[PDB]
């Protein structure tokens, strides 16, 4: 390029920067072809051209002008990449602002949608603001290879479709054009299939919807809603190895953590709405707003020192009941709780407070609700056709093809579209085994084997190894967690090495073997030791995420305190100590809400938590201790940065199975950093245990699960204790403790200390 081009750019004198700006076919060789990406980043003084999925990065230069770019790439097509950009001491990671010329489908973007590799084809499908011969208006598309008409429906047209008969294109999507209409607009898609029946649907890629029971869509002006401010935190994820860090997630499922009241509007981010009643049956209650929740679960969060909320699914979702598990919107955030801007406005927040959020996602079925999915151009489209693979018959859903392509691609960008539109941190997968397994909750005959004759999916496998590769490339930095119940292999380990490609998975055996452990009477535990010590056996095998989910306290589980026996000074020992001993356990962390403050009743969905019970000193207390432990997680890198690697962790002695007690040791770079870790999980106390270290010190109390201020009887060491050279459990000195009843202790030696 020539600088008259560049000065027209930079003095917005020229006509059509898309002429100039992005990436452009500069010629096509034998095997090959140059482009040249280009770029006009004010204040930047570097920039570069990511391709993530190729795993390169070339730099731009700059070109006539410091702030214009120019980069130069030969590879045979260019469809998938990013712009690094430095302004200053930071840098951004973002998509081409001059990607696309045009609201409408291209040639291009079609092809790519049936090879199911367009990472970005919820900028094309769904519904978009724009302009087409010169007035502005909404460019809809939607995928329906079999329909045999559609048409849009909406407010617009008073819901009649006549005027609106949609355009197919090459034999597989719908598109119109409609001016002078823009966001705000109700819509739906009346569909006539193969057979003459007329069904309205929701759509598939829609980024806003009514407020359940209703189901029509909205339009969103997506990109021009709300301002982010989190550059900050998203240059800190990219560069960081999350697995290295401290990870305390706070679980959450938002339409119960908190209610409001009916009587009034529910406030958004400059705005407001009609209350969402929470139940028929609870009509006074009202839902809070994704605004709400920003201003107050982020500081309940951040006070306790958590470092993430994990939220159950917040895709739109037809049934309080479900929790969200049953997806039918899947590219917009529940209109429970508001709109996308003010969801938006929760992340920001969670990131400007140093919070990171990580999504249930839910890619392995999808409900019979018919404004969704389900048979939706009147053949089996996003479902597979037969009902051995395509049904989960106990559930009564549908299960993905995963092996067709549009299909595949709907989720595979649906994934990137929350790292993109709403910049979380993490996903989360419910019951990956569901996918896996050809047989899934199948008994004889009532299923078919791949074509090698295993029980394995194989178009499944794929899809999530897909995912897992493409979220990675696009978004370093990220949590990416699995829960998986049946020993399938390499579930936490990476695509190359034949993993499913996961940094994290739930682990389930710990959950069983921990909970199953405290609820047994104290005096049985020494024939139960080993549900303490079995875990680490296999655990590095994967890198393993400690969670205690909702899951746990429903369906007459019981909540925490519930299952623990004893009086209630002990059922609250015994979560201290457990919680205290999952602390310090080799893995990340994760706990639902109310664990925290020992509520009593089970979790349930149709209510909100018991909040008066923190007017009561017991559940003040546990509060205190879990913010206290939370503070020490995160100051103690002992705690986080070898737990997946042996240095990070040594028992010291686990063979006093007749008082339940043990010791381990856990390490990070420094020595200095090493902590002593000493369980005792009976009310006896014991008043000269000795347990063996490996230098001689002071060793500090940092912490102490039967302080006073947590609910415990306050024994303990009176600050620290000195070691004796006396030999024990393989080590040159040793420890002459007092152990609390229920309780643990975790000591650090201070080797700049007065004897
Ligand atoms: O996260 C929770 C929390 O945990 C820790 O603090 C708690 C701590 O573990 C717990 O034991 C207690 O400690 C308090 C204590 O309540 C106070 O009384 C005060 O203790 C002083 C004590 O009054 C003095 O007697 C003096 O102790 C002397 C002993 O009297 C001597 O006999 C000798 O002790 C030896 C003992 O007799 C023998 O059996 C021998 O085998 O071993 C002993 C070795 O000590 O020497 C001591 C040393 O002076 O001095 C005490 C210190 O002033 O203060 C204690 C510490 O605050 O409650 C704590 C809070 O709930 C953790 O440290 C905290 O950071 C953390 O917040
Ligand atoms: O007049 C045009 C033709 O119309 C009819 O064929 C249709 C099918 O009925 C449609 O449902 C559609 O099917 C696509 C499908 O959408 C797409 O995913 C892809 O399927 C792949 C699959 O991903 C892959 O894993 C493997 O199984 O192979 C499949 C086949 O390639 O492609 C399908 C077929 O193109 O497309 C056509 C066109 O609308 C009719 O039956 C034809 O006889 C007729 O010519
Ligand atoms: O200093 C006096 C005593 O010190 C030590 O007692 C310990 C116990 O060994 C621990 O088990 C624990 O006691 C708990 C007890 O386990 C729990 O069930 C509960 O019992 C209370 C009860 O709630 C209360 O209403 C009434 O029954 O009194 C009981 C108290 O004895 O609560 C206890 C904690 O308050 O902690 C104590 C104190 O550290 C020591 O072992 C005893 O020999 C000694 O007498
Ligand atoms: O004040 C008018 C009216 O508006 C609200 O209902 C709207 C719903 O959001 C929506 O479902 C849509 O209704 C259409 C259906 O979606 C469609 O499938 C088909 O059956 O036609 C319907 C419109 O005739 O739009 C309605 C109407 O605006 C509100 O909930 C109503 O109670 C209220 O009376
Ligand atoms: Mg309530």
């Amino acid at each position: 390029i020539s600088a008259d081009q560049v000065n027209q750019i930079i003095y917005n004198l020229h006509h059509d920067p898309f002429e100039i700006l992005g990436c452009h076919l500069l010629e096509e060789g034998k095997n090959t072809k140059k482009w040249v990406v280009r770029a006009y980043l004010p204040k930047a003084e570097a920039a570069w051209v990511i391709r993530p999925t190729e795993r390169k990065e070339d730099p731009m230069n700059s070109v006539h002008h410091p702030n214009f770019f120019e980069c130069i790439i030969e590879t045979p097509e260019l469809n998938h990449y990013q712009l690094k950009v430095k302004e200053g001491e930071h840098e951004k990671v973002i998509y081409d602002p001059y990607a696309f010329s045009s609201p409408y489908l291209t040639d291009e973007d079609i092809y790519l949608f049936s090879e199911g590799n367009h990472h970005r084809i919820y900028e094309k499908l769904g519904a978009h603001v724009g302009e087409i011969n010169g007035v502005k208006g909404v460019y809809f598309a939607v995928w329906a290879p079999n329909a045999r008409n559609v048409s849009v429906i909406g407010d617009f047209n008073n819901w009649d479709g006549r005027e609106h008969q949609m355009r197919k294109r090459n034999y597989t999507i719908w598109e119109l054009f409609v001016p002078e209409i823009g966001s705000g607009t109700v819509y739906k898609y009346e569909i006539k299939n193969s057979e003459g029946h007329i069904y309205e649907k929701s759509d598939p890629y829609g980024f806003y919807r009514e407020v359940r029971p209703n189901t029509a869509s909205i339009v969103v002006d997506i990109d021009n809603i709300y301002q982010w401010h989190d550059e900050e935190w998203l240059e800190k994820r990219r560069n960081s190895d999350p697995l290295k860090q401290p990870v305390s997630v706070y679980e959450v499922h938002l339409g119960s953590w908190l209610h409001g009241s009916s009587a009034e509007k529910m406030p958004l981010l400059n705005g407001e709405a009609d209350p969402v009643i929470v139940s028929e049956w609870n009509p006074g209650a009202r839902f809070l707003s994704y605004y709400e929740l920003a201003e107050k679960l982020i500081p309940y969060v951040k006070d306790m020192g958590y470092t993430h909320i994990e939220l159950l699914p917040i895709a739109e979702h037809p049934f309080d009941g479900s929790w969200g598990y049953q997806v039918t919107g899947f590219y917009s955030p529940t209109s429970r709780f508001g709109r996308p801007e003010d969801f938006m406005y929760f992340v920001d927040k969670c990131h400007e407070n140093g919070i990171g959020v990580i999504l249930d996602w839910v890619p392995g079925h999808f409900p019979k609700d018919s404004h969704g999915l389900a048979y939706f151009d009147g053949t089996h489209l996003y479902e597979h056709a037969d009902p051995r693979i395509g049904e989960h018959k106990e559930w009564g859903t549908l299960v993905f093809n995963y092996g067709r392509h549009e299909v595949r691609n709907f989720l595979v960008a649906n994934v990137l579209f929350w790292f993109d539109k709403y910049h979380v941190d993490g996903i989360r997968v419910d019951a990956v085994a569901s996918m896996l397994y050809r047989n899934y909750l199948r008994k004889e005959g009532e299923w078919i084997a791949n074509e090698y004759g295993g029980d394995e999916h194989i178009e499944a496998v794929s899809f999530i190894r897909e995912v897992n590769t493409l979220l990675f490339e696009y978004f370093p930095g990220i949590l990416s967690i699995a829960e998986e119940s049946t020993e399938w292999e390499k579930v936490s380990r990476p695509v190359y090495d034949g993993g499913l490609g996961f940094n994290l998975k739930w682990d389930m055996g710990w959950m069983h073997d921990m909970l199953d452990y405290f609820n047994i009477d104290p005096y049985f535990r020494q024939y139960h030791q080993n549900n303490v010590t079995f875990s680490m056996l296999y655990y590095y095998n994967e890198n393993f995420m400690l969670a205690l989910s909702h899951d746990e306290i429903v369906h007459g589980k019981s909540n925490m305190l519930g299952k623990m026996p004893g009086d209630e000074w002990q059922k609250y020992a015994n979560v201290r100590a457990l919680f205290t001993y999952m602390y310090t356990h080799p893995g990340k962390k994760t706990m639902f809400m109310s664990m925290e403050f020992g509520q009593w009743s089970e979790w349930n969905v149709w209510g909100d938590l018991e909040w008066h019970l923190l007017q009561y000193e017991p559940h003040q207390q546990l509060k205190q201790f879990f913010t206290d432990l939370n503070a020490l997680y995160q100051q103690e890198p002992a705690l986080y940065t070898h737990d997946f690697e042996y240095h990070g962790f040594e028992w010291i002695d686990c063979n006093d199975n007749t008082h339940s007690v043990v010791s381990f040791l856990r390490r990070s770079d420094d020595p200095n950093d090493s902590l002593v870790v000493v369980c005792n999980f009976t009310p006896q106390p014991h008043s000269h245990y000795r347990i063996g270290v490996p230098e001689a010190g002071y060793y500090v109390e940092l912490f102490n699960s039967d302080a006073k201020q947590y609910g415990g009887s306050n024994m303990g060491n009176l600050g620290g204790k000195w070691a004796d050279e006396w030999s024990f459990h393989n080590k040159p000195y040793s420890l002459d403790l007092c152990l609390p009843p229920l309780a643990v202790l975790i000591l650090k030696l201070d080797p700049t200390k007065v004897p």
